[PDB]
């Protein structure tokens, strides 16, 4: 029976994938349609890690690297996109002790990518907002202990 | 009659029998956007604080159904009065003192029995607390009006 | 799993846990042809006539759901179990004499109260028994099968 | 054009020249829009954009906007009505907004069009969030 | 409650607190079939002829509306009263001189101002007169067979 | 764009340039649409436009016009056919104008693309109102 | 096959039965647009004018359906033969001089008993006679074709 | 308001608890043709509807007949609804008796057609009206 | 053409191109209320009963079909002659003996196999009797009249 | 009336026996531009309808070429019906040859707009003609 | 598992009984687009032509369905053996002869019995074998992978 | 726009910025008739022949597409550019030797990763070339013109 949790912006699921109980913490982002652009999905692994997945827009370039940064601070992840499924293209993440220090005091998310189109533009204006994540973090490493 | 916001809680104001009446209500749903748990509370006359809370089907009827904030000593064993289609109904008196711990509260967990062979438990049913106590000071407003 | 029809009666025989299991049922609708009750039936080894009555949402489940054979001494009382979409579940264990009640009756008439100020009583609903015996004569040929 | 959120506000950047506006919606009981509010920063510093209150209000009348129970008294008219409801332009001077940022609800006071003309006065935009989403609508400017 | 059809003119009866009530009333349309101007009269115990102008969304509420009878000097100046969403409502009473300017007439002339920028006027729009006289003698018909 | 009524004809105005133009359709019993015919003011004061005619006419021969039972009489054919129909241009002069305006009918005849090629004259467009929504376009131009 | 219209009248010609018979017809509606009453009419082959009415359902079929050209002593009493979806259908006849009642008159006026409790009168129908002078004519007209 | 059956007969009550018996026929495609609606009254007397088809004709007598018997009544359409024509129908005593112990109740009309062809194919069929009968007295005493 | 019933059996009247007939006929349903057999059956002016059953799809047309009255002497071996979208067709006539059968008869038991591989039995249809007397009855006096 | 395939080409007969050999066209958003159906006379004539798209100019020739060839038919539109504009085909002998050993019978038309543009770029496929009319010439004898 | 195209025959491969089996398949249709005969092929282990034919419904299942290549002595005799919501089931098992014929045929006629009054013949279905040689060619080069 | 069809091959011409471009074309489905392969071409000015091919969602992006004529020699090695609606695209540019072996054979095969726990490979799929060579030689043909 799989409540939803709210911290801010933030939600938490706990659910039954193969057989194992697993919390994880998400977030989407919508336009002014009300159709997802972005989102954003992480768990609390045993040692500490936070992982998890970033769902970006098709029409990506995946050759080039997606580029992740906690406002304009000194937090850079560069990864790339692993996937794509009809939800859209996957992209891995990974977050060391610091990056997550970085999360829990941010507001955005920004995100940066290249366009699979001629002359190859930049798309710089999406981001995942991080209202909560520190809050539903805390309950994870709490559920942890559970 | 507008929905006022308070963190997670909302209040709405109803014109019933002639009199007014406000209510504080919360709604917990599940990945699949649908309504597993709901509770309804109103302010009282004499200052107690009662309602409905609005449960699955399926569970054991006989068997009582425990409320408990947080961790903590604030226990409350009630049961199911009766089941309507939008789920079965729980009816709940809090005291001044559960009311403070409400208010202090993050989470209201629930504790129940399923009606199943071997009546197995659920116990990882809440209602979330945030915003009780800003809701609950706006429904004390909202009776010196 | 074919549908056997014993006046206003109805048998369906599956492999439910794991056996096969013969049951007997009949539902009751109101003039707009929805069902407001249901009786489901099974013909245990000793000779012990068990199952479940569905009743309607909004009974008070606390008081008991009272069962008896048109105005005869025949007189059972149990209670709500729980409910479901359908409805709220009544289980029912019928010994031999109140069974031997049933073939030579023509209603089962209920009696439940409703959850509701006030607490009004609910005591015009009823299930027919037309074609019972018969039915349960052929639960027993089922059962030698 | 991503949605931002700031409490009960949004923000949404368009194009019309870029203009990101903050904007709140309030529903009923049977979650349909009864009133919304939209709003811009101008290239002097003023907030200004639009109110819309429903249907049936008595337009020659006007539309009071007052911060909770302060001394920042609006009082404004109906410029058009459209489909999705009666449009109210409004202007906030650097007093009123101020009163905004510290306020809770933003009551409104208008007259039904109906016999006898009756007052409505149990509609406000709530405003959790209203300061957070200003100072974004500053920052984007700077941008 | 049958409708009763004079040229371009319509007349449905109804009770209405007791009393038979009777209107006539006229709608325009577009290209698209869609009513973008409707009028609904009444003609009242001491003779006068009142009821309301429906006109489109989009209308400048603050600035008048000008009704006008053809080209003459019959010129009625008034104002929405609210919106519906069957569009936005402008009561209209006419005198004893404008009804008889009515009777004589082919259009109703409507003048009003768009709430856009510029405030541009939209004189585009009428209702067509072909009937009222008909209708409104009927009217007058039916208020005798009332008393 | 408002819709004007002239006895069975209509006018509506637009822009292509405020164009105005004279319209009449003809219904069967199932109240589909059979025969329409668009009409305009030019310039120089001709009448000119087109008569919309049922699929599966022949159209290598001639669809004729007659105002009743006179015996001035226009021979034209169709152009194109498009999902509404089959396209007829006409071009009226000042002679055929005049008896427009004091017709009745104005009867069409043409040939069926069917064995035996059989004639159908049958159809008509009713003239009532012609005259004053003419009166109206003339008026229309003006302005 | 085209529609003519002559005032409030529209005339159709159709084939039946090897040659081709016209009629002229007219359907009253009330203010949601749906139709209350209609008249259909042909004129026979030795120049009789007839046709059928349709009316309501919950029209008393015993008592008669009075027809009435205005406020004239031009008086027909007829009834309903039979009731089909469209709704109840009256047969009319027309002789010489009411005809000439019709081409001069603006309402034919309709009164019928409702088949109800106390038998009220409905009076309020009519069909509007604009264009039946002509309509006629044009049938006229059309006999000779 | 649970419906009760008796054979091919049901059993509805409303409230005031007001009781009726009633049964429909429907052809091979499952559409009603006829339906009888029928209470008990305070005197004794069996009274109710007949719901007919359309297209029959009104001036002509709507004949009751209980199989091949004696039982004969002559009625006919008071009125026709969106669910078809009207036929009121009262019952004596011995019309009563007759439909207890009878199979099929026989209905004969005219249709409003050129010619004005009979429509004898029409009946109710009355097993189970004798007990629904009982249960409407039985209801009245409660 | 006013449907009869007589117990569980139902009798219509037809014109069928040319032919008034009167049939008597019975369909059963599963616990999903969808038909598994059907059973469609008239009378012969010289009393022999004859019609048609209806069975469901995937049965061995090679091999007979069954008929039998509960556990008694009365047994009819006959075969599918054609199948349609309802089901598969099998012809069966009645002679005196098997119709007194019938009509002191509760089931009418079927007896298949099933076009599958190891070609299983299908043993647990059957046609419900109660009415038949009756609606035979009926069906005989619809003979005296027509 | 089992459908019978001859490279792009198909046949279907029937009762009006007649067999006729026909092809369609598409776009790439798969609705149906051009048409052409097909019968054997039996004067041993080939000869049927073309459909072509709506707004073409009426009073101007539809012009039929098989390839770049010498193969040159001028016809026209007869009518238009809600599947297109028709026009009527008959091949010669001459004609009936190239149309076998051909790829395209390419069709040029006017369009009904300002300017009267040509339409150049339409055509039907070949590919089968030979063995469906082969088929059609064997159905004749049966 | 991707379709392959060899004229007018496709081939489609699936896991059954854990071996990769792959079938060589045909649909006719009619006018209106709807199958009428269909034919499933497969290459045995010892080098034989069998599978199914599907044929319409309404055909007499005692009379044989008879298979013959264009007007050639390459004649089967064979019958329904079931039928389907898809239609009846003829199974086909074709000899080294057969296949030759096959492989330089343009049709495969089919010859049956209509159930029906009088017991009509249904000669006018066929399956056509345009690519035939060349999908069992891709066939027998599967069965080597 | 007419769609010219080559064997398997279709061809399609459109004005992209004010010019004649063609390109061939082929789709790739499944026995449920869903598109899972896709491969569309264009003959540049080169004579080398390029364009785009569309493969299954769910493909290791990182790891490469690789396509082989046949079980021949001639092997090229490329990888996902971008993920659409359709699917995930792949590039493609032939050399005059590649484009040679395309005319000459009767599969390309492609070979690729899935993106799954062990990454296992997807070697099954394939674009069929019966009238490839045609098909190209009509886009030689239309480049002339």
């Amino acid at each position: 029976s799989s409540l939803t949790e709210t911290y801010g912006l933030w939600s938490i699921n706990c659910g039954i994938q193969e057989g194992k109980k697993v919390c994880f913490m998400h977030r989407q982002e919508v336009n002014d349609q009300n159709r997802v652009v972005v989102a954003m999905s992480v768990v609390l692994n045993a040692d500490g890690v936070v992982s998890g997945n970033l769902t970006v827009p098709f029409g990506i370039l995946v050759s080039k690297p997606v580029r992740l940064q906690v406002d304009e601070g000194k937090a850079v992840i560069e990864t790339g996109i692993r996937t794509c499924v009809p939800a859209g293209c996957i992209v891995p993440i990974v977050f060391d002790k610091n990056y997550v220090a970085a999360l829990r005091a941010g507001k955005h998310l920004k995100l940066a990518m290249t366009i699979a189109a001629p002359g190859e533009p930049p798309l710089n204006d999406l981001f995942v907002q991080l209202n909560g994540f520190s809050n539903a973090l805390n309950r994870l490493i709490a559920l942890q202990k559970e």
